[PDB]
């Protein structure tokens, strides 16, 4: 079979509609998602007319091998789909309406920056590429692009699925391709980070601030270190769910300024002790004082800056 | 093959039924389930109609190819069901009775607010879309709604497996649709969490409270900060098992908990060192001798009050 | 083709075989092992029937599309099997004689009471599906039920691979099921427990114990924490390679155990403490001596019971 | 089909292209990475001729079993490519133009010594076997190898896409085997090593540092023996992203040399106490002060010495 | 299509051929690899014969549906090997030339017992079942057995890749079967496990060999204790990439050894203190300079023993 043939010159047009069933397994570290839905396919091919008085029937059913169909792919996937045509209809014009459900890994970059109070725009982008006959055109039936209501993305919120109407046509290889961009718009549920991360990071470093109110290096020595090895453990936590960035995120910034006061408190708890060896607990005592409060300011302000600096 | 025509404006009702021969790989992070089982279908096709004692036959048996059948879907497959015809039968009027054995992967969301307390329905979503000659309409054979006694989930109890006998028939994408909902009500074996989770925290936190029977600020700071870096490990450990979901489950809210104690008991351990250093071990001692009962006391009020919210 | 008819009204019995190639992947918290096997069926198909004088040939070859062959299938697998037919040869009377190649992901529960003292009996059912025309039976060919001697499932010793000839027949989804199982026999190589698991937590316990030889409640309070710390870790490194049972095992009991002796220690730790600071050191001195025998006894004790009632 | 017959006794040309769609999932550890591209092959077939006026078609579209395709296949891949023929085409002269599109899991050994401040080039080895009938040859179309401009690798700077125009030629079981080389320069990004690794590491290591200006033995033992095992959680976690390499990498010689660090740091803190014990304070402070200023010096100078030999 | 049929009782004799193009995967754990080959067979089929003046052809071509084959098939594979038909070619006299492209995951048991220092030989077992016609016989032709330049088996050197020549023939399941033995020996690149695991555990032993120079029990206590739980980070590091073997391994026993020194110290450490505390420092002070030189002593000639045993 060869592709449908022009009236005029004009080029062949593909109406295209993807309608979600179901999203599933937003992998961070991988930057993909898995998808199941309907790819709903329709074009005119004349050839295919035909006189319902005639043939008995008002609508014409066909087998995918019986007729031309055009070769659509998407660009951002792992491995070429898994579909299952459902349905190929012919109306009397030759008006074609085929319809398939999909599975597929698609391959979609994420903006790390604002993690985890981030949001992103994950891309679907379908391709069809022209024939040495005739120049082959992508289209966005409206009607036909949607999501179910009970589609999930586990820790994310679905703003919506939307398709950018206008395709890319572009040449490759010396042929023409027609590219479409559909785009589903997701936000992160950033309420687990709160009880989970953040609260006991706070916690942990609140219980390092204690040191302020002890002369006892022995003690000192040992909360700050501990609970510097805690911090640790959540910083691993954390990173392990995380690509490796060329660029410095929101929560690895506020881990970088975690370290450097626990560096800091290091050092007071370091000093204060070496004064009051060297017989000068009075000026040990002056920047302790000045530590208790010094401290909470500063983290409270830095945090402030970082926040501003990144939303 | 087309579907079969019919007698006057009705719609082609299709009769199904779930046995399942295999549950497994429940999935919490995931929220998926892998299936095993039997998938019964029935209808009458007029056109498949024979006389006994004409054919010497009471049953004809027919290849899937060599007549029309359904095209049945599960709405919450990852991808497609593997499935193997198992018979094909046709009676004397024409009632075509289809088994076929799939295995496949369910997504199926869970509310893990109770956890590890919690209960879960399951549910298995068959679907049919209509064609341009006749609308397909789904039912529920009762009698072929089943599970196999042997039917284990590790680490459940199944309670019931189930089917809304009533369609959900909504237009979907200009045809309409025919849902039917098969719930699998299961019960989570709890036993495990008491030995291996629970009461190794309750140890630990007892072990932190020994520190309100010293006076040693350099043992107790080792007590405390020291049980916390085990509590910590349980807490990483539970955790993992559970995906990150946008409400307080009941073990969230219990390690939340557990990390204000911890917070407290380091507060009570830094104030009764500063009297003792300040000269007041009298007003230490009073503050100490409250924090042995005030804390198990507040443990197990807060504890009932926790417990009352989620149950 | 259809089923071999009857010459009265006796059943079709198809005589089955499994020959064990290989044996992996025992994977304990999914319950599952991996198999290939030889599978080899033989039954009786009269129209295949011919004369080896005016045929020249004392047996003859066919391809599986051109005879009829009994579907067979395994009821506890995950997938359906990955099967190769290996021959099909048919005998002047028409005794057929079937074999393939198949490979499996087999589910079958473990008992984990003992464990990792204990011994498990695998299972493999085999089932057919009687129809209209005739009830077709399964049967065991003793000579044809065996394994290679080369057979290793890594860390388990093979004890014996037989079947239940007497097949068990019932009805499912109104026709007649015959089952046979096939039962492998198997016990876990408990030697690397012994060096790598046991001797660790009793050295470390022994360690928490040298506090009952010490009057410094800084260094004791170190000692038993410390340990502890190092028990929970081969507490989860253990626990992490068995699934979660809704009944006590006997390393779970173990680990139970050895945490109430920790809890315990540090009462006594605590207790010892507290007397010294009330000046009462000959009171805390009689508590330390019966602790070195004390601890020691009822561990050998609880231990001997422990055994006792698991095995 | 037959492979083109020689006009004299000349080898055939296939000219190949490879365009890279996406590049993903590269795995140190496995030394695997995953293509997806388009795959172009072009060689002239005389049988395949016509004449454009005659035949009214400038261009003649063929199926892949229609004509004669030479087997194409790659040196180094997991498994053998998942691919779809896009399109195939003749030219009046008999110039066959073929394009697939693939995906496939590439095995290229990675050069871990500068590591994470290294480069590779990856390598996609194409192959053709000779046939009894003619000696097949491989080029490189430049026309037809190229790459997408949002092909990214997480973690990584694509640098070129280029092939070795000409083929490794030789025989392998007494056939001519025409091999070639293209060749994907990348480059690591290094940023996240600096926050996430390379600086922690450096905290630490100073925080053991503060020992220095401690006479306290007990204090200094938690902070050495703690900032160590710290230490050893950041080595664990580096080296667990790397294979097993027969060689030195840069890491692991800084990984190293950090642990002769924390060794000699232990002496030091060691001898100290021994002094102080054996009433020889004035010799300790003058080990210590010179440890303040030694340990940084050396840290500094060890370090140049290490970059300058494996850059 | 049948076998080729015997000029006299002689069995068919197929000439086998394994070359390697790639090495891959070998999991220590799994006991498994990957592999990449050429496998290549030859055997006579007089029914193939032709005359190559008349046919003026020297060798025919055949696609493997056109021609009998022999069904070679893999002992120790997971799953059937994934097999590509490279080459079909008869000469004159009927001698079929079969080449053919696969993949497989093989199952080869290993010896750990001097591990990491240890060496293996990896099996690929050829196996031909004789069809009711006639036997079928395996041979090695050693010139189409081979490996490729390139082959890369990470962490491991490739000494060589033979055949023993002799097949071993047996019955089996009442027919006669050839089985071909295919060796692939290897050698572990021991290097990496030196810096990286063996030098740090010698570290962190000799540093809680320092208590033996210090009369300070509380920072005894944290030596030997910290420096216990590091080894014990080692451990379970080390074990983790091994399986669990019914025998001691090299590792295992230095792994072993390394908790009874430990045990020793903690005894040494407590023996000292209780001493010291009973004021007899002069009887602990001859034990602790004892200490000095019996443990690493004891240390060293314990190694000597155990590698005597092991190599
Ligand atoms: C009388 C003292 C009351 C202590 C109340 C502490 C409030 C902490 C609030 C945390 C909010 C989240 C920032 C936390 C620093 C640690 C507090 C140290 C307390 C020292 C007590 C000194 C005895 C006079
Ligand atoms: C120590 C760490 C402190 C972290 C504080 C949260 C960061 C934050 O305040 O994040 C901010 C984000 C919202 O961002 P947005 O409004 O959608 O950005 C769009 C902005 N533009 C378009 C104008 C640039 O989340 C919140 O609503 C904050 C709720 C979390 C509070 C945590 C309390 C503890
Ligand atoms: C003579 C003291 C006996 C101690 C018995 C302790 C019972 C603990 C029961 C736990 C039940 C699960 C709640 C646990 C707090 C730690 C107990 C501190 C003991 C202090 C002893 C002081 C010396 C007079
Ligand atoms: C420290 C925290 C200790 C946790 C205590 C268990 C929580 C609980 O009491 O959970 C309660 C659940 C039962 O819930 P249900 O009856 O099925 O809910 C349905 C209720 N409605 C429909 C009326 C709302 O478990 C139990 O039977 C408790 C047994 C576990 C005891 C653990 C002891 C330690
Ligand atoms: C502290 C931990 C102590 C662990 C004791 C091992 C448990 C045990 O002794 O387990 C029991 C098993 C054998 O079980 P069985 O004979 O097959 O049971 C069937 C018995 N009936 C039919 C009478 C009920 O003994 C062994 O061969 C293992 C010996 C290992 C010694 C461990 C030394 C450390
Ligand atoms: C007056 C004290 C100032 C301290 C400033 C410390 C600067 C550290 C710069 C790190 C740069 C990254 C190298 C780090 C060693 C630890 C510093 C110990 C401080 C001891 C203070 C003694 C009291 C007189
Ligand atoms: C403690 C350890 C300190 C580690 C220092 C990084 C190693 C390095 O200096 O690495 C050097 C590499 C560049 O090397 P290249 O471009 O690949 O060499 C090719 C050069 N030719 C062509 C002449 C042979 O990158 C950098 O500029 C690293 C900047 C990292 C800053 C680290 C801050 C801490
Ligand atoms: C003057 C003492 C110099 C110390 C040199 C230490 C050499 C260690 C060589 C390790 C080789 C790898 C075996 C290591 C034991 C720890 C050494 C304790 C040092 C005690 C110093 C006492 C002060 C007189
Ligand atoms: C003279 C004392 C010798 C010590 C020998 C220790 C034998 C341990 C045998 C373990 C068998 C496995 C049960 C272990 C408890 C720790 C032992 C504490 C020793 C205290 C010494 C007091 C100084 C007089
Ligand atoms: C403390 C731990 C010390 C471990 C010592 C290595 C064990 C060993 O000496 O292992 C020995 C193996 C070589 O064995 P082979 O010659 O191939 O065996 C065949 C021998 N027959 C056939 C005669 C029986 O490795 C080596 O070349 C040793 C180099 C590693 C030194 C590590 C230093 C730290
Ligand atoms: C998740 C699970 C292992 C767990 C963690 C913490 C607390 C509990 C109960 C008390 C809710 C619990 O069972
Ligand atoms: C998991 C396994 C290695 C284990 C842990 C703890 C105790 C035992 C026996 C003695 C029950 C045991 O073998
Ligand atoms: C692999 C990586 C995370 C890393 C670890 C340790 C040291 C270095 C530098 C200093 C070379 C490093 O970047
Ligand atoms: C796991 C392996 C690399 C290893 C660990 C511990 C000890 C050794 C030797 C000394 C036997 C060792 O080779
Ligand atoms: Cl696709
Ligand atoms: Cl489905
Ligand atoms: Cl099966
Ligand atoms: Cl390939
Ligand atoms: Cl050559
Ligand atoms: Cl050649
Ligand atoms: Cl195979
Ligand atoms: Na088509
Ligand atoms: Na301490
Ligand atoms: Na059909
Ligand atoms: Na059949
Ligand atoms: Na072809
Ligand atoms: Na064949």
């Amino acid at each position: 079979v060869s592709p449908p043939p022009p009236i005029a010159d004009e080029p062949l047009t593909v109406n295209t509609g993807i309608y979600l069933i179901e999203c599933y397994s937003l992998d961070d570290k991988a930057e993909t998602f898995k998808v199941n839905a309907f790819l709903s396919l329709s074009w005119k091919d004349r050839r295919l007319a035909f006189d319902p008085v005639r043939s008995g029937v008002r609508v014409k059913t066909y087998e995918p091998e019986a007729i031309w169909i055009p070769e659509i792919r998407f660009v951002n996937v792992e491995n070429a789909r898994d579909a299952d045509v459902v349905d190929i209809s012919v109306s009397p014009d030759g008006t074609v309406q085929y319809l398939e459900r999909f599975s597929a890994r698609v391959l979609s970059p994420l903006d790390f920056r604002r993690y985890p109070f981030d949001s992103q725009t994950l891309h679907i982008y379908l391709i069809v590429r022209s024939v040495d006959t005739r120049n082959i055109v992508l289209a966005v039936d409206l009607e036909k692009v949607g999501k179910n209501d009970d589609v999930f993305l586990t820790g994310w919120d679905i703003e919506s699925f939307t398709a950018v109407v206008k395709p890319a046509n572009f040449a490759l290889e010396d042929r023409l391709e027609s590219k479409l961009d559909y785009q589903l718009r997701i936000s992160r549920q950033y309420f687990s980070y709160i009880p989970n991360i953040i609260l006991p990071m706070l916690f942990i470093l609140f219980i390092s601030w204690t040191a302020f109110w002890s002369t006892s290096y022995e003690a000192n020595v040992t909360l700050v270190v501990s609970t510097l090895i805690a911090q640790i453990a959540f910083n691993i936590l954390v990173e392990t769910n995380l690509p490796k960035t060329p660029y410095m995120t929101y929560t690895g910034a506020i881990i970088f300024m975690i370290y450097l006061f626990y560096f800091v408190a290091v050092i007071e708890v370091t000093v204060q002790h070496y004064l009051k060896v060297e017989s000068q607990p009075a000026r040990a005592a002056s920047i302790t004082r000045a530590s208790r409060i010094a401290f909470p300011v500063v983290f409270l302000l830095a945090n402030i800056i970082l926040a501003f600096l990144f939303f």
